[PDB]
DNA sequence: AATGTGGCGCAATCCT
DNA sequence: TAGGATTGCGCCACAT
DNA sequence: AATGTGGCGCAATCCT
DNA sequence: TAGGATTGCGCCACAT
């Protein structure tokens, strides 16, 4: 019975769930782009230390390398 | 008019469009999420990595003493 | 001339090339392998997807008899 | 003693060795990335199946919701 | 011990 | 020439 | 049972 | 105008 009273109410209620549910999962939407942009900055720095740290290595075995 | 062929293409070919491109957003969220698991995977790489090379600089300085 | 100050900047900028072309190699290689266990999993997503559409084309198609 | 006899044999198996792990990455990587072009077209073949259901399932369900 | 791997350095070359 | 990107050869530390 | 999800259809709009 | 891409509203089947 779709024209029913309870029926309408049923509908509601869904429809409120619907809009709910999928607030939600545009919200986590939104969170995980920001984790990338998050992720992205700290690989960077990453990035940087490691070839820093390897030029250090670098220059030092040579040192050792000419005795 | 809901008879209308013209109506009937119309909503062929819209019913096509919007699945496309609830498929294409659905990857793209699907992606990003994807993104989190690589960069976070890779981050703590680089950063075993880091440990690993302050390790090789600290067994080589100590030759000095 | 090993000694020559020209010599020692060559190797030293020579050796972060080098070690900068050795990890994109071997960052593409780890991505090609990447792209192996995506597609598998997307193809197996896909095939599902198919088997569901026929239960629901095989549901529809009931109503008739 | 990197002038010894001993040494310069064992150097040699190990540069045997050496270049016989690579040949096996490189032919593994190879083999991926020929994975790679085979499950690409799988996927296409895949997707256009679905596609294919999909408008079969669409124009189905708009001839019952006709009635 | 002996072979298998992974990371580098060198130097010739290729590339811009 | 300058200078970065590749790559065959091979040393070494470490893993299996 | 009641809410939470995922897939669609419609129709107004935006875009090319 | 033609026609594909988005998106607010909401129906429904199914999951939890």
């Amino acid at each position: 019975d779709k024209h029913s009273d309870e029926y309408k109410i049923r509908r509601e209620r869904n429809n409120i769930a619907v809009r709910k549910s999928r607030d939600k999962a545009k919200m986590r939407n939104l969170e995980t782009q920001h984790k990338v942009l998050e992720l992205t900055a700290e690989n960077e720095r990453l990035q940087k230390k490691v070839e820093q740290l390897s030029r250090e290595l670098s220059t030092l075995r040579n040192l050792f390398k000419q005795l």
